[PDB]
């Protein structure tokens, strides 16, 4: 016995799933602009059922708010509307948290119950490079201490407080740094998806996950994430690294053979460590673990028994 | 800018609760049974609405389970019933956690949605004074490491796994130790309350709070809890301390003056520090904070905005 209900891809395909849920032509090729590492199959066959499943929780949490308000007799101090339902997304660098996160925002915004759905990345809560350096933490970017955990708690707390506004800084992957003065504004969305390596990490007191209504962990065999890591790094040689303004411009010149050694090394000494010490252990804290194949196909879903 | 809805005693009484709630004849005879001097006005004026609030959430969870199970097409590997709804109850030693848990237990069971409510104290998961001696831990009974956490976790995991059967040890306050062979059994109650100092404390990975659906933190000013603590101690001279077998027999002969000194020193050195260091920081992790006045009456409810 286990606290999980477990499905594999076969079992997931045997769908007696009681609603069609009609994916229109527009969104079905608009769900292209955000991925490459998602078939339209995966969307139709997995992500769409998942988002239905989350809908039921968002909807239920909205009814509960109301039935509570009307029970308290709609007092002055109680808010008018439910607070933002907040979804955490966790997993290793290279696992596709951003993509999964972008697919969910896309799908979940489709119901009328919750049409406004924001997406925030904890990237923007890394300490600026000045700070990391002042703190001797450059070698540890991505590690828990590498973030302003307090600012991040203030932000999420402010959002779960039903604030009309709340903003988070913006990180730049091209410049490998926080963009100065740059800020995303969150405006009491219906649902906020919060994505980052760290979102399900533990703390001595309150932690961001205490404010999550639901959370996902994107999982894969560790060799398979390494394989995606490398390939993204070689591809960046063309894109991000090519740009002369990139912190890692000098990495563009490297040949396939050379960039692979460099990548396996950055993995081996930074990112694989972070994964093993700090990300993996948060795995069983998620409402839903999604394991992926070598080929980026969900082979296993683990859902918290209700 | 707060995540809490906040009532005081006045405000709470005054609320118009548009379904009348009243206790039968018949229900007040039993709440005199656990009648540790406990104010029945308060039971009716506070804990009973408090308990309806919580019923509303039990009921939401049950209906969500149904919705989820239906949307899935009732697959075999899904449980056919909601797994137990788990409620934590945390706070200092001497704060009334158990009395609070005991009343909630009793009040929550009146609904036909969840008549089967169980109550387990984390005390039974303390290490025997035997095993505690081996660790040099006797000076820290009721600090985090004084507990068998793997065991606590396995136990709460099994109940939450929707299991038919799960056993917990039993602690004796009379003998200051775990009663060997003694065990409490839980057979998948509709609702399990889990009472104890440590229930909302944080671990590095999956932790018991990760499995709670609601949690209460029973709170009061520090000086007041000392007062109740001391009183309790003196008051135990007459009772459990009198037995010439009980581990604290000797204390049943200290004069008021002597026993107050000893109690204050025991607080000042073990329990007040345990409160400041390990119990008090878990307070914001609770869905509901109930604060008490010097005279044991509730004067503040902070509930988490839904
Ligand atoms: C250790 C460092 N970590 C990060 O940049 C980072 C930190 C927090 C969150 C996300 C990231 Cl990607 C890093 N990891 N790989 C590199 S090479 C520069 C960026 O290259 C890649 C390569 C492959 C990826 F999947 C993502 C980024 N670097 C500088
Ligand atoms: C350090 C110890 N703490 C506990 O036994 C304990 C541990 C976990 C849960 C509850 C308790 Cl009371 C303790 N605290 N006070 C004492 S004196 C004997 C027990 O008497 C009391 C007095 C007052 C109380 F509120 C509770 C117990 N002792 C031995």
């Amino acid at each position: 016995p286990s606290p999980y209900v477990e499905f594999d891809r076969r079992q997931w395909r045997a769908l007696r799933m009681s609603t069609p849920l009609a994916l229109t032509e527009e969104e079905l090729v608009g769900l292209r602009g955000l991925g490459e590492q998602i078939d339209l199959l995966e969307v139709e066959e997995v992500y769409l059922p998942l988002a239905r499943l989350i809908h039921l929780q968002v909807a239920a949490r909205q009814r509960l708010f109301a039935a509570t308000a009307e029970f308290l007799g709609e007092p002055q101090q109680n808010p008018d509307r439910p607070v933002p339902f907040i979804i955490g997304v966790a997993g290793s660098v290279a696992v596709g948290k951003s993509t999964t996160a972008r697919v969910l925002q896309a799908l979940l915004a489709r119901w009328d119950h919750h049409p406004r759905v924001d997406l925030v990345t904890t990237d923007g809560f890394l300490y600026p490079n000045a700070e990391l350096q002042r703190r001797n933490l450059m070698h540890r970017k991505g590690f828990p201490e590498s973030y302003n955990r307090r600012a991040l708690m203030r932000f999420v707390t402010s959002v779960k407080s039903g604030s009309d506004y709340a903003c988070a800084p913006v990180y730049s992957h091209l410049h490998y740094d926080i963009i100065p003065g740059a800020e995303q504004v969150v405006r009491h969305p219906d649902i906020l998806i919060l994505e980052g390596l760290n979102v399900l990490q533990t703390g001595p007191t309150l932690m961001v996950s205490d404010l999550f209504d639901f959370s996902l962990y994107v999982d894969a065999r560790i060799e398979d994430i390494e394989q995606w890591y490398v390939s993204r790094f070689l591809a960046m040689r063309t894109t991000a690294f090519a740009d002369p303004e990139s912190h890692f411009h000098h990495y563009a010149a490297f040949s396939d053979s050379q960039a692979v050694v460099a990548a396996r090394e950055i993995w081996r000494t930074i990112n694989r460590p972070n994964l093993v010490e700090n990300i993996l252990p948060t795995r069983p804290r998620a409402t839903l673990v999604l394991r992926k194949d070598a080929d980026h196909s969900i082979n296993r879903l683990r859902l918290r028994k209700l």
